């Protein structure tokens, strides 16, 4: 299929046996805002849903499909790839809605629906937004959206803006530093330091921050789901040009993201940034392995680049330059591996 | 070969890709026990070292063999499956010790050595000791032993104890209990609750723990590696016959294990028993789905069952019963998805 072609067969097989686990399920559901904004998104806009039939992408427990079921939908294809597929069936026959929620085991690329949907529905969002690749599976599904049919979520925005934290750098470095030891029982270590810094400094730190730490006013990549084809998400370039509005050393870029689920009645927000209370997504960073001095008023310019990779994840490429010294930085991170600071 | 025939390429994949980082390594050789029994255990033992043929099975970082030739050895064969091999080369380069150091990357089953040695070195201990199956490759490689040629470890023991502790058992309804819930944003829940208590108590927990909840003298169970066969691991079985020393309800059962380096000089043991300092494979507990009440002088008796699986572990299969009263338990565990408690 278009999803066997993309993916390793062992990166597939741990993927599903992690989402296949009701303790991930809860974990996931036990987020407040994530759940509740999901289903104020939905419930707001019940005539996008009332006597529509709609389509639940990765169902996951099944969740998105009940609130689906709330607004008044004729139908709802939940389709999901894990063995929570069964337990979906489960909850769905003790909710009495098997008139109304058909569960369809298999992968999206895949399997067959009887009728085209009227609207989309899916938590497709990773880390970062774009980690696990499953943004490619929810688009790959609008070959079964009628013309003039929603998706929710139906934008996301990626945040990125530089960043200091000299404690994180150092908690970074010093746990590389194990590697200059000129006689660890006798042994000399040291020729594998720069090795290992470039282990750990490809690592995306996973975790919150106080939003004073900034440095700039952030930049925005949006994707328009409703109108991007799978191929858009193998290569994401991501310009940037920050205006720095403290002087300090910058130590890398911090990620975040918006979705936007666009509705005939309102417009609502599920948002991952710092300012906001927390999701389970918390905010990524990505350190530079040496940090850049930057002046207020200088200008920090260069791209982050994704290109997908065959673990569902990306390689990213972040250059960096201040233009007005020159002083440069270039990093390659690793997207499947991130450290949960948290 | 013997290596792909017992496991599935998915599970291999994601086994040396874990080992592939040097932050694991690290992790390994920052525990100082462990680090420092092996390298105590190879030069108080000079005399199996000095002017000796030596192989080391998953060499890693390649510690072990440094130590090898910190004691004297002629020659040490360093194999390693993980890209850690090509790390170790620079190692080896770099402590100018490329004429007594071979490394030879591949795993141990599908590879080839010039000669014969002298004496084997691994560290193939795992959570419970054979988690990670690895045992069988410190096995097979008897195959490049010289007739009376030693290994390091020589023997390994499991030791078994039944233990009482209330509040971790409950820990496990409790998480459970999310599911019973009416009206989960509209949604009922419960009849997943019996699913969720299954998925938990299917989880062996790494922790450590103090030994005032253990209620009897361990028993042991002891492969002995000089005369052990791979077969001899693919099943094992424990009977155990436990006089219960306190009073209470039985939740489980506590695994740790032992392994002795037995040289010409001396005899060297590393323990992971909970009377002992900590070490990074803690101590393993299963706990049963319903708990058994014994009195003290009371016999606990049952059978603890290790099936190997192709995911390079272990389903474990208790079975125990009190035999004054007759009450019975079981469960099964999952060793490859344990509990990280601590
Ligand atoms: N903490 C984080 N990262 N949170 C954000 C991630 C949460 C994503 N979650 C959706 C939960 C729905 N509310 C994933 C679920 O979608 C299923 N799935 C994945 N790919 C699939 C494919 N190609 N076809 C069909 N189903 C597929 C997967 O099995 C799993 O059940
Ligand atoms: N709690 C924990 N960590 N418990 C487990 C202790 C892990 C010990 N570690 C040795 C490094 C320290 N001496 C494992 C290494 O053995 C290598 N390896 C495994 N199987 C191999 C095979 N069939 N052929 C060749 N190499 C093989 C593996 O790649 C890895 O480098």
């Amino acid at each position: 299929s278009v999803f066997s072609e993309r993916t390793e067969e062992s990166s597939a097989v741990q993927y599903f046996q992690f989402y296949g686990y009701l303790s991930q399920q809860q974990n996931m559901m036990q987020d407040y805002v994530r759940t509740g904004t999901y289903q104020r998104a939905i419930l707001q806009n019940h005539t996008d849903f009332k006597d529509k039939i709609v389509l639940d992408v990765g169902c996951g427990s099944g969740i998105l499909s009940f609130f689906a079921a709330q607004a008044g939908a004729r139908k709802i294809y939940a389709v999901e790839a894990s063995t929570m597929a069964q337990h979906a069936e489960v909850l769905v026959k003790s909710n009495n809605l098997t008139d109304r929620i058909v569960v369809i085991p298999g992968k999206v690329e895949e399997v067959s629906l009887p009728e085209q949907v009227d609207i989309i529905i899916s938590e497709p969002m990773g880390y970062m937004l774009f980690n696990e690749r499953m943004l490619e599976s929810y688009l790959h599904a609008k070959k079964y959206l009628k013309p003039s049919g929603n998706m929710f979520p139906t934008i996301g925005d990626v945040h990125l803006a530089p960043f200091t934290d000299e404690q994180l750098y150092m908690e970074q470095f010093t746990k590389a530093n194990f590697w200059y030891q000129p006689s660890f029982h006798g042994v000399d270590l040291s020729a594998l330091r720069g090795a290992a810094v470039d282990e750990y400094f490809r690592q995306p730190v996973v975790d919150t921050f106080d939003i004073r730490i900034l440095m700039a006013k952030s930049v925005k990549y949006t994707v328009n789901f409703l109108e991007a084809k799978e191929g858009d998400l193998h290569r994401i370039e991501i310009p940037f040009k920050f205006h720095m509005l403290h002087s300090g050393l910058v130590h890398g870029l911090a990620f975040w993201f918006d979705v936007a689920f666009i509705g005939s009645i309102m417009t609502v927000w599920l948002s991952t940034a710092p300012t906001e209370p927390l999701t389970h997504w918390y905010q990524v960073r990505c350190l530079f392995q040496s940090p850049l001095f930057a002046k207020a008023g200088d200008t920090l310019s260069g791209t982050c680049l994704l290109i997908a990779n065959k673990r569902q994840s990306y390689d990213i490429s972040i250059v960096a330059q201040v233009d007005q010294t020159g002083s440069k930085s270039s990093n390659l991170l690793d997207l499947k591996n991130p450290f949960f600071r948290y």
